[PDB]
């Protein structure tokens, strides 16, 4: 298709890997850059970590009231949030919230501990039926996104078909859907990713990833005027381990992908 022309000479020119997922749920087509490869999730794993807590409190019913403590030792790399909260506590509500909204990887951390581990979080999306998916670590080593190593990856395909079915389809209770959609409208991360290549009268959740080889990601659900929401999936990383940042170039895949389809 042309989209995936565009798709590749954007690749291309800007000397990476772009593995790209596209569900446009007016009419289930669904347009694939690399979209089985392998590619380091990074932050994105955030999302079904948070589904998986919000899957735990259809059963038990205000689990996300709990109160979970902050120690010392749960402190990480990048903790906006937890920071202020050591030697005292926040609910699982608000570590999810910081999680999907701030990418606080101690908050990501205390989701990953409520699931079991990285091995809960993997179970949870094997029960929605994402068989690609695989989360092995904890923060902050899931996002070393050395290339060749399959920890902590999924393929565009089935991040994308996860999201959709996560806040469009039926994987979660309605209370819980509508739980999980309202914190990804409410990143504050998201602003040069995918958003920033889409009309701004357009409703969109995301949440973004970023890593080592210049590893950067965004994965999100968007609401636009006129037409039915889609679910789109950017994930884009580089040869050199300190090349920097380029939420640009994800920008440029939806402007793509919203010009195109
Ligand atoms: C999610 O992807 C998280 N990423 C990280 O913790 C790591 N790096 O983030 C960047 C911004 C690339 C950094 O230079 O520190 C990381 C862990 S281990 C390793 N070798 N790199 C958080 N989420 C993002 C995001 O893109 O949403 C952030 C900007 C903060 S960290």
């Amino acid at each position: 298709s042309a989209v995936q022309q565009k798709l590749a000479a954007l690749e291309k020119s800007s000397t990476g890997r772009l593995g790209v997922a596209l569900i446009d749920t007016a009419d289930n087509t669904q347009v694939l850059y690399r979209g089985d490869e392998r590619f380091p999730m990074c932050s994105t794993s955030k999302v079904m970590a948070a589904a998986a807590v919000l899957k735990q409190s259809e059963t038990q019913k205000q689990l996300l009231n709990q109160p979970v403590e902050i120690k010392p030792a749960d402190l990480v790399n990048y903790n906006p949030i937890a920071e202020k909260h050591v030697n005292g506590t926040m609910t699982l509500a608000e570590l999810s919230a910081a999680a999907l909204q701030y990418s606080d990887n101690t908050a990501m951390n205390k989701l990953i501990a409520q699931l079991g581990g990285p091995g809960g979080v993997t179970a949870f999306a094997r029960a929605i039926g994402d068989e690609t998916f695989r989360l092995d670590r904890t923060a902050p080593t899931l996002n070393t996104a050395i290339p060749g190593d399959p920890r902590d990856t999924t393929t565009p395909r089935a991040m994308a078909q996860t999201l959709r079915q996560l806040t469009l389809g039926h994987a979660l209770g309605e209370t819980q859907r509508a739980q999980l959609v309202t914190w990804l409208k409410g990143n504050t991360t998201g602003a040069a990713s995918i958003r920033a290549g889409l009309p701004t009268s357009w409703t969109v959740g995301d949440k973004t990833g970023s890593g080592d080889y210049g590893t950067t990601n965004d994965i999100a659900v968007i609401w636009p005027q006129g037409r039915a929401p889609l679910v789109l999936v950017t994930y884009f990383t580089q040869p050199q381990q300190n090349a920097e940042s380029r939420r640009d170039v994800l920008a440029s895949a939806a402007r793509i992908i919203a010009e195109g389809l």
